[PDB]
């Protein structure tokens, strides 16, 4: 479920940096998008920083949940455990999410997808 997510100025031109340092293909790449998996299980994301919401000023830890109201049950530990919250449920184009930050302002993501 958990996902390393690097905000990109060009996901082409990072994936094929990555897709080289990696010497693995991306398991889906796209015009605003790329995806590594790793051997050892660690999910690396390659997101068009154009494309963040709250826009981005440069990576979100990310969480991949099984549906909608699982978001909204995660969102409502977080409201009830007093985390930041920089983005509320919202439905995006990949689908649903929220964004909190730690105190150190890194961001944390629960999404699930469309």
């Amino acid at each position: 479920p958990n996902l390393v997510l690097f905000y990109v100025k060009n996901p082409a031109k990072s994936e094929e940096f990555y897709k080289n340092l990696l010497d693995t293909q991306p398991i889906e790449s796209s015009p605003t998008f790329a995806m590594f998996v790793m051997k050892t299980g660690l999910r690396l994301g390659l997101w068009a920083q154009e494309e963040i919401e709250p826009k981005a000023h440069g990576m979100e830890l990310s969480f991949q949940v099984n549906s909608n109201e699982m978001v909204d049950e995660i969102h409502r530990q977080w409201s009830d455990k007093e985390i930041s919250i920089i983005q509320p449920p919202t439905q995006m184009d990949f689908g649903y999410t929220f964004v909190g930050v730690d105190p150190d302002e890194h961001r944390l993501r629960i999404f699930c997808l469309k």
